[PDB]
């Protein structure tokens, strides 16, 4: 390996409405030194890691604030900043943004991405919301991320860190392949993807399709993706496992083996994600976006 | 009620020493396995009417031998009475000759079961290079025998669906599904020709069946649409081409699969209205797809 980075996945098990947020940030800590002890550079946290995953619950589109963070960091999520810049780890922590801008309130489906130093490398605000905005009894169960999320003001940014070029993306954004093209443009060779997948209380096929969106946005941008879970049964809801790590060649290099606070590792060569760039995936040399307006035009079908 | 037997008709190695009507022979063979079958649409490889010769180095005009004067012509005309004589559809891959000075095309046609041309793709994603290079094991001169087409991924209305065309390479860029799932494809046909060595080092790519079956699988879940990807297999003329056809549904599970590098027919039945189960319940693409944040896929050609 000639640029090579350990990076550790940090699958978390449940969070319940009955843990305090110490109990929570506690078991962040405790995955991120296991990830030190281990030579990670880099740990991955999963979307919304800070709280349960309210968006099951039904309340006003303010009366989830109590799971937002006011700040990035702030008195609750400092230990983890200072334990991870004492010890020289970054990470990426997914939670729910809650900010000040242009007058009036704001709140996001956030990731953000901590240097080895401790300096805040950028922020990913979540494009796809899934889910409803109103109360619907006739599911059995509630996803109401679009009412207490508005759509992020960020796009799939790609930045300098970690040696190459990073990014991130949360849960749903990785069935999407518009996703890992943005980025891919943007010459990635690592995504970052925390999520909260609900599952049914047969299974293969949810395990299947998770894996197969990751796998193929992996292969056909030659990037680095590392998916990160929360799984478990939160209050009778179950989450989806299956955490890995992929390379740049759609193979599955690390993988979850719990329901529950979980730590894999790979070692991940950057320079990978090289060959295929200049050949078969030449995106320069192949790709022809005179075709393509359809993608950039319409929403639905026609 | 939407169900159609769709036969993949993968065929075995054709060599420069293969006549053109030895060639006619073994589709029509293949079409007359799926009538047999009870098939009612039968997908031929990509460039199924000559050896793969992208692999050989001659002049940019020195490959029309190989190609297609019109479609059907004299030679081709016994496979499309045939086929309109079972009742059967097809869609054939070929080189395309055309007056427009002369343009040179990859290229497969759509065919109906009366016999009648619905529409005709041009290879959009050319891979390869255009000059000769003596570091590498084989040439693979695609961009030098054809131009990029100027069709487009159309989707049409045939075989009681929304039925779209792509070709070899086109099925491991993202756009090429997509394009066609923004016009309510249900059922992609993909033939293609995958040499199994590595073009640069030789090398058999062990990866090759995993990355033909993974994007295949991928574009068919990610578009709630049927694929179907049927390849010229075998040695041609020392040059190993990759199998592995297969019938794949709009969950991206494999139905059918080939198990030979041969002449080989898998028949699978099809009901387009998996599609409508899947659009509705998973991927609404109205609902949830926004193009505001994906400008970079058409505003630029490469990495920024």
């Amino acid at each position: 390996m000639t640029r090579r980075i350990r990076i550790g996945g940090a699958q978390m098990g449940a969070i319940s409405r009955s843990d305090s947020k110490k109990e929570i940030v506690d078991r962040l800590i405790a995955l991120l030194r296991q990830a030190s002890e281990k030579g990670c550079e880099l740990v991955v946290f999963p979307e919304l890691a800070l709280s349960t995953f309210f968006p099951r619950w039904y309340a006003e589109r303010d009366g989830m604030d109590g799971y937002f963070e006011d700040g990035m960091p702030n008195a609750a999520t400092l230990p983890l900043f200072e334990e991870a810049r004492r010890l020289g780890i970054g990470f990426s922590l997914g939670y729910a943004e809650l900010v000040q801008e242009d007058g009036r309130v704001r709140r996001f489906n956030t990731t953000v991405l901590v240097e080895r130093n401790g300096e805040i490398v950028g922020k990913y605000r979540k494009i796809h919301l899934p889910g409803h905005a109103e109360y619907e009894p006739e599911r059995s169960h509630q996803h109401l991320e679009k009412r207490y999320f508005e759509v992020g003001n960020t796009g799939f940014q790609v930045w300098d860190a970690f040696g190459g070029r990073v990014g991130m993306a949360i849960c749903n954004d990785r069935r999407w392949v518009e996703t890992y093209r943005v980025m891919g443009l943007q010459d990635v060779e690592l995504i970052l993807i925390g999520y909260n997948t609900p599952v049914a209380d047969s299974e293969t096929l949810g395990m299947f399709h998770n894996h197969l969106t990751m796998q193929a946005g992996a292969y056909q941008n030659s990037t680095w993706v590392v998916g990160v879970a929360k799984a478990g049964v939160e209050d009778g809801h179950r989450l989806m496992g299956g955490s890995v790590i992929v390379a740049p060649t759609g193979e599955i290099v690390a993988q979850a083996m719990t329901e529950g606070d979980e730590l894999i590792v790979a070692d991940c060569d950057l320079d990978r994600c090289r060959y295929y760039k200049s050949h078969i995936f030449n995106f320069a040399a192949h790709r022809r976006p005179e075709f393509y307006q359809r993608i950039t035009s319409q929403t639905g079908v026609e």
